[PDB]
């Protein structure tokens, strides 16, 4: 008669946010299976784009159009970058590779290096961004992924104000159609941050520099910047209950169960 | 009087393929520094796109337009996938992470899984592709990167012929403006391959299935497929002498030295 907790977990795997007893499990499951197959058939017939890849392209266009240079830097980075980031906590979260390398947990160290290098070539202000994989060993699963995709944009030189930072953040999220509020906060690496929140979900940490860490990276100018999780953004935008629906995954494609 | 080998290495870092004694080092270096700064100033003023990101978007459009579903699957994969790929050589090249995981050296295992899963939902033939980071510990540096980007497209069910495989390969490279020849070859994992060559550079390995490995992955249909290195393609297309100019890098941006 009543659904078991296991049967309910199974149907919840198959349930999309848009979907609207005493029908048996097998018929509810069969109905959901049929709707999800059709969802995939529709993607496949019409658009064929992955949400994560698509979101990356749309964000890329946004920042290129606003004068930010698109970076593609290494994902596998020297372990020394972590120490030079002032990380020794987040330190338990580092995936190490070989004796000397690790999977980057953030984009900041490589973007510090690009900021310094490009200051020799490019006019003030220097505007750059990267979108790409980042990795953190994580105990949670509801808002945390071990493998995720971060956007980090930043500017250095003139115009590096808190007002300009907030304005970019605001134009960005309004462009994406994502509701937010900007709250003051802090963390170990940076300060002193602004946190961009969706209800109780952190979409972004943002910082108005300078900060004392800059000197370690050969940086001696004002800067502003923010990092956003693309899977968090997708999660809010598609109203996914679990962030795993927005991840690189063999179990979900565009938030649709692939176990059909 | 004559340039030292070190000075010549330095100028070669600064030399682009398009650039056309007895001028001293310092003046040749100063001239090249000036041209490279201007190259970066021009990217930054006009397009602002990274070559690797841009090539990915263009390839994505190509395959989406031809009816292939865009996949984004994990980069960090179970070590068991390597063994189930029949790899135990390429095995010394695997970057391991934790006891149970590794950085994927190829896209094939996750695409095998997607082929099987999607066969329950999608009409025949099933056409899919992924573009993304792959990792192999490598002794060479001239045509090999430890961190690279592979494209793998594939089809399963009807139309999985050698002729159709070659036609897609041909339309693809002609679209990209890349000269090639298709040669028969073989490797340990697959067969029996077709190798897509640019002079002596391998652009792609391609396979007409079925093969006995399929059964390990729950696959019992004809398939065709190919994997291309995006950095190899960029290398040919931009006439870069070294493939490091085409990599995710803090030393090169669009093949331009960032050490200016
Ligand atoms: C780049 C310049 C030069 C130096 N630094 C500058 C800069 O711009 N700094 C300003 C702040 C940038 C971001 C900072 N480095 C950072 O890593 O912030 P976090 O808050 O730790 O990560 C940013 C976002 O990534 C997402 N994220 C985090 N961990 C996860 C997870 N495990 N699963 C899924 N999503 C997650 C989440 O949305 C989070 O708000
Ligand atoms: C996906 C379906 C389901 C199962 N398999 C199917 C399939 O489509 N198989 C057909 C063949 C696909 C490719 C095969 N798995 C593979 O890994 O081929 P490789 O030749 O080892 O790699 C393909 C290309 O990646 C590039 N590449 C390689 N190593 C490097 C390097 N270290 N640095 C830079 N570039 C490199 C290089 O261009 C090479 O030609």
């Amino acid at each position: 008669p009543a659904l078991t907790k296991s049967q309910t977990d199974r149907l919840e795997v198959l349930l999309n946010p848009k979907d609207e007893s005493g029908k048996p499990f097998r018929e509810l499951e069969s109905e959901l299976l049929s709707r999800r197959k059709k969802d995939l058939q529709q993607i496949y017939a019409e658009e064929r784009e992955n949400y994560l890849g698509k979101l990356e392209r749309e964000i890329t266009r946004f920042f290129v159009d606003r004068g930010f240079l698109e970076i593609k830097s290494p994902i596998l980075i020297p372990l020394e970058y972590i120490e030079r980031m002032g990380i020794d906590e987040l330190s338990k979260q580092i995936f190490r590779v070989d004796k000397n390398f690790c999977l980057r947990p953030m984009l900041a160290p490589n973007l510090y290096n690009y900021l310094r290098k490009l200051d020799r070539a490019l006019p003030d202000p220097i505007k750059i961004f990267e979108i790409g994989p980042c990795y953190r060993k994580e105990s949670d699963g509801k808002e945390h992924l071990e493998e995720f995709t971060m956007l980090n944009f930043c500017q250095m030189g003139s115009g590096c104000t808190r007002e300009n930072l907030e304005s970019i953040i605001t134009d960005f999220l309004n462009h994406l159609g994502i509701d937010f509020k900007i709250v003051g906060d802090s963390c170990m690496v940076y300060g002193d941050t602004l946190d961009v929140m969706h209800g109780d979900l952190e979409l972004s940490s943002a910082v108005v520099g300078p900060i004392p860490l800059d000197r370690e990276w050969g940086i001696d100018k004002p800067w502003i910047g923010a990092g956003f999780g693309l899977e968090r953004l997708l999660k809010v935008k598609h109203d996914f209950k679990n962030i795993k629906r927005a991840a690189r995954s063999e179990s979900y494609y565009n938030g649709i169960s692939t176990n059909l």
